[PDB]
């Protein structure tokens, strides 16, 4: 397979891939297809390599219900989507330097050696100071989970890249009333004691209708040179 | 169906692959230069990405002048492997938050001239308290600060951030997201140099793109059943 060949499949995934308002409600992923779709997600890179992020997958039709109830942009994506996925990021109070789910992550899942965790997680180490100095996410709470938000959407980006090219549908989702969809889950469980907070959610299935042609400004509109 | 459940599970394996093959590239090759045509396709997968509302509200900079990456290492302890050595530097800028409303001019040419909206969408979305402006204000709480709002861009640039790495891995490029910068220093001199362009945009996130000379050490990630949770 030339590397010409291969580029042009994976532009048609990028074709492919578009906001589908609805799904076919009689076709659901597979098992092993809905997993390699989170699997992009878990692999997907993030800040600091902390995955401040969990996903949660919404089959139950009473909590579909009751987020649809409050978001205006899911109306035809909440009751078809094969499947639904919430995606959280850790609260400002899980991302600092000296947070335990910070310590945990760096030593148990990365593996970072008891010197350079030091150096990472001292006062005025490297984390604090990027966070802090670099990137002023000390400003407020919503700074530090906006940030955390960012990396979701790299997650966000790869799940529906990683669908797209095996000929699954998506539909990213942000048309939802914060504080309302915040407090239901809260009263839920799902955020787990202010572990976690509301990103963004993502449906996925197969589409029912053609889309319109795809839309974008053009590459010389939005790519500058400094040479 | 034997022989199709290999073929569908081989081309899962080579996507899986390419995210296993991409890492966070701390220096690359010197002197292997990605190909014209290989960057280009690069800069595609961002401009298809998708975007809240469809705004696409941000600008991609290839900065290739050595001098201007050196101005911005001195400032950038997260890349100082990546700015001299990568083939391609790109910083990934976002709208600001006065160009973001429902009666700005980028917004209302966007929609009409790009989206192609029709009259009635446009009026529905446009309007006082229509669409934008409820999602915006009462949904999001962007209205209050200029910082909400364009976190809010930053958050649909870091997406075009996610398919241009994964499309130069699907192609065996390295590449490296880069956030370990000083934000006031770089604003001033991407604002000195004319990038920000009289101060429609601002820096999100930097992303280096080339080919590695050194192994990575073994991926680690969270376990799937550690992030991921069912309600069913
Ligand atoms: C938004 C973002 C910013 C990052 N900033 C930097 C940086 O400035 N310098 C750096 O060497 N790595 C940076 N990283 C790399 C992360 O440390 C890395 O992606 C993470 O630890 C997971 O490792 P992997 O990408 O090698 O799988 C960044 C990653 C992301 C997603
Ligand atoms: C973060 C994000 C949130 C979005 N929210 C919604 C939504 O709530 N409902 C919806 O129907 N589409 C939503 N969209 C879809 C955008 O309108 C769409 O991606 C954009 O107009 C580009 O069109 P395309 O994805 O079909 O190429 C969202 C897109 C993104 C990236």
């Amino acid at each position: 397979m030339t590397e010409q060949s291969k580029k042009q499949e994976i532009l048609d995934a990028f074709q492919f891939r578009h906001a589908t308002k609805e799904f076919d409600p009689d076709r659901k992923i597979s098992d092993e297809d809905f997993q390699f779709i989170l699997e992009a997600g878990r692999l997907s890179p993030s800040s600091v390599g902390l995955e401040p992020w969990q996903f949660v997958v919404v089959q139950n039709k009473e909590l579909r219900e009751k987020l649809r109830q409050v978001s205006w942009g899911a109306q035809g994506q909440l009751p078809t989507a094969s499947h639904f996925v919430l995606l959280l990021g850790r609260t400002a109070k899980e991302m600092r330097r000296d947070s335990g789910y910070v310590a945990d992550q760096l030593k148990h899942v990365k593996k970072m050696p008891e010197d350079i965790i030091e150096n990472m997680l001292k006062e005025d180490g490297v984390l604090e100071s990027f966070q802090d100095g670099d990137f002023h996410l000390y400003e407020s709470d919503r700074a530090m989970f906006d940030w955390v938000s960012k990396q979701t959407y790299i997650a966000l980006a790869n799940m529906m890249t990683a669908a797209a090219l095996i000929g699954i549908d998506s539909c990213p989702i942000e048309g939802f009333n914060y504080d309302k969809v915040h407090d239901i889950l809260e009263k839920e469980g799902v955020l787990e004691d202010g572990r976690f907070d509301i990103s963004v959610m993502a449906a996925f299935g197969y589409r029912v209708k053609e889309p319109r042609p795809k839309t974008r400004r053009a590459l010389d509109q939005i790519v500058k040179w400094v040479e």
